[PDB]
């Protein structure tokens, strides 16, 4: 079928680059980055992304594969030893999929952009202090002032969302969860506090209440908005889709890049 | 249909009690605290607690209520001045169910026993130290060393398991957390630190390795077992059926406990 | 002696400004704002800042004087109700001074910048990831990774090194606490995590290792430094002093401010 | 002068004091256990606690010295390969001594017991749930409800404070350090959350509300205590004295603990 491939850029993950398309030249495969089925990342798990928002527009005819040059990634997580295998398996198709949750980003202003997150989206204030009103599906939760929120999706989960002390999700599992960055917490002001995981179908809503300017992130992209409305937070419809060439439990995977090997 | 109302014994739900039970003497209800299909809960979420482990052996066929005559309750969520609607829109019947996951706890010795958990059930040590292999699919994953774990249902996640750092989880996902209790990390040991978030048919494993007499809690009962081989974690298949008689939505009853009114 | 006034700028700080000044016009005082031995600020915490900044330079001439016209401020701690015996007991003077540490930071390009601190200084990229060696006492102690660090007064415990997770500290304790800002710690970085609690002559210094720009904050003042070869923390040699009027202990501030009333 | 050694009891903690006792013969240096005023420690932190408490009666009298014959400890913090040059520098006299801050519990029942603590002191409830009300230099503070509350002394801050969130200070401070464990915060219930750090001659006051029964530990001593009108921590009057043979500064100690080697 049709493949890409994407690098780093770095000498090593574009000779392997180089071989596997050497590789896949034995075989009834066609290189085409325009509209490909197989989309293959050699790099780290920031390459796996930026070839994910490449082809954000194919995702339900994409199978999706990822492999480290440096350390193991969530993404990436086939070694280059395990390139010549992967070409065979590909090349033969009848691989199983595997897919996991996206994160729906909503920007109004006063003219509405939408953005698919495969990690997370964080807000923070251009500047000034960062005060918004949550709304959890039209109920007023909470007024949130401190330096920013963020939303991650579960497989997101072990990204940004880890180091504002969120909990680790099973990327089975369809849901967003929005954490806290510095919240001020005192008699006048009040948060929950606790990471909260949110369903399918359940609609978190950020809304001003002074400044409209606001930093916002979707994964690696950051873009400055302004004069914004709402800000609006949902699981997507879309799924991203993995090639599945064998078993790499996700705890396993959480296992190895935090606790040991 | 057969009910039955517990009190939390003080004259206040005490009197709610008997007269709910006249209110319901105006209707085709029969008092029944053996075979109940309706069970009323009037005092607060320790008394609601004792109601469901009252009745854990016929969760198919009974609708929980909770009344709570203190402060708002998670599961106690309705006050008593609505105990006379309660007692109308009861007894005609054709109210919908909603149902919340349980926690299934299994304590192996050298011998078995389970345990329904609908808050949280904790693991700690017995004196000495507290050390545990946990082992997630049969996989090892983290040696822990600390005061003890936390694995909690979505609707036992106000509780304990908030006061230990975990996630807020809406109680329609299928799915447990665990959480750490004061964990000894350094150069030699290891712990993943953050919560984990666990989807059905997941098995968490704990297993000892010197002291094998731990602690145990499930809700409000707390045991200690003695000579253990493996304390299992596992999503129940079993839930527990509520009574809906208007909308008070989760992250509502969230913000009214934690945040304001 | 010689007094200034510093008001917020709302209609409610100005006029008692002027009443207090005309109390002030009945007794042997003499206003001016370019060597004052009194500083009195009327506002906030924030109005109290910029009257320190203001006079960074007089500190040991200077005894400062907080009213909060709003909320209890842990700087502006006097009522309004209370100015007219505040007037009268600066005017007598025999009052009792109190004196609080303050932090040093030292900013060296390839060209030194010093600043005086009375809440805390924070460090954050600019743009790009914020990755520091944090080098005590000449000694390399770790490779921080994440969004940045805070250094913060005792006094200034209370305000943003508060929301950072880090502890109280009474201000008669002369010391400087480092917390960190959503730190990435894995099986390749690895960061200390808790607070760190530096006595005085201790250098704290943080140094580049690929981008050399950061978004430097000193209390409200936040600046893009470019071209830095070291960030260096030290405890102050001077002290903010503070007119001491009554009885108001800082543990019972802190309670007032985030416990109750 | 008089001295002697402590082992942890393994094979390895005793040959190596067998070995240190033959060069210290060799020395006019007398072994005696009753008044000794070199006190050595040969195993690990554990072992030199129970030394620090086995002569916690004469410690203006007493230079204490540890031995890790396991990994680092912060207490025993010279290897094994560097016995044979203690005991020549011990001989020899002429060392420095170095000394840190302790603190002193006090226990009032319906009749009052003081403990040292070189570590920290722990209060949890026996059974029921732990509820205290916070006293600081006779000002309540806080009624707290939760698992327990830590006060730990500087050199104390990396054992058990630092499991639960507190700051790592440096022992030449003369403080104590108050963490929480697992504490209850809702609209009802309100608790500080962060740690507090309290100067010398700061009197901190735990005082029952319900059940007067308390777990009461102090380093290794774990002891339950009746009918208990008042818990009382203080910073002592009394150091512990270390003798000073080389040159290993606390954050090194603390790098090569937490961070590597
Ligand atoms: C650059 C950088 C730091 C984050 C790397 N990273 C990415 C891009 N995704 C993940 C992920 N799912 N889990 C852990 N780490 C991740
Ligand atoms: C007694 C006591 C403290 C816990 C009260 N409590 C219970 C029994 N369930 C919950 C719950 N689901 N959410 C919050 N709080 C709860
Ligand atoms: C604007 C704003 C938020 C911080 C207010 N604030 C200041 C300026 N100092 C302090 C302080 N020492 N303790 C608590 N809060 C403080
Ligand atoms: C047994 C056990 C766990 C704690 C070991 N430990 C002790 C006895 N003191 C310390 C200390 N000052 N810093 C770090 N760790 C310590």
């Amino acid at each position: 079928m049709k493949y890409m491939i994407t690098s780093k850029g770095d000498e090593k993950s574009d000779l392997l680059r180089l071989n596997m398309i050497a590789g896949f030249g034995e075989y009834d495969m066609e290189y085409d980055d325009v509209e490909p089925e197989i989309v293959i990342s050699i790099g780290g798990d920031g390459t796996f992304l930026s070839a994910f928002h490449q082809y954000e527009e194919r995702l339900d005819e994409i199978a999706f594969i990822g492999i480290h040059t440096g350390h193991l990634g969530f993404y990436a997580d086939w070694r280059p030893a395990e390139a010549d295998k992967l070409v065979k398996l590909l090349a033969k198709g009848e691989y199983q999929k595997v897919s996991y949750p996206l994160l729906k980003t909503t920007v109004k202003y006063g003219k509405e952009a939408t953005y698919l997150a495969l990690n997370e989206s964080t807000v923070k204030s251009s500047g000034g202090p960062f005060v918004v009103d949550v709304v959890i599906n039209d109920i007023h939760f909470e007024r949130f002032r401190g330096d920013g929120l963020c939303m991650s999706t579960p497989s997101g989960t072990t990204a940004y969302n880890k180091s504002l002390g969120g909990a680790l999700m099973h990327p089975s599992i369809e849901a967003m969860q929005l954490t806290e960055m510095a919240s001020i917490n005192n008699r006048v002001y009040r948060t929950i506090g606790s990471p909260l995981v949110f369903p399918k179908h359940h609609v978190v809503s950020l809304q001003p209440v002074n400044d409209k300017d606001f930093q916002i992130s979707v994964d690696h992209l950051s873009i400055l908005h302004r004069d914004v409305q709402e800000i609006r937070y949902e699981v997507s419809a879309k799924k991203i889709h993995f090639a599945r060439f064998r078993s790499f439990p996700f705890w396993r995977r959480v296992h190895d890049s935090f606790i040991e090997d």
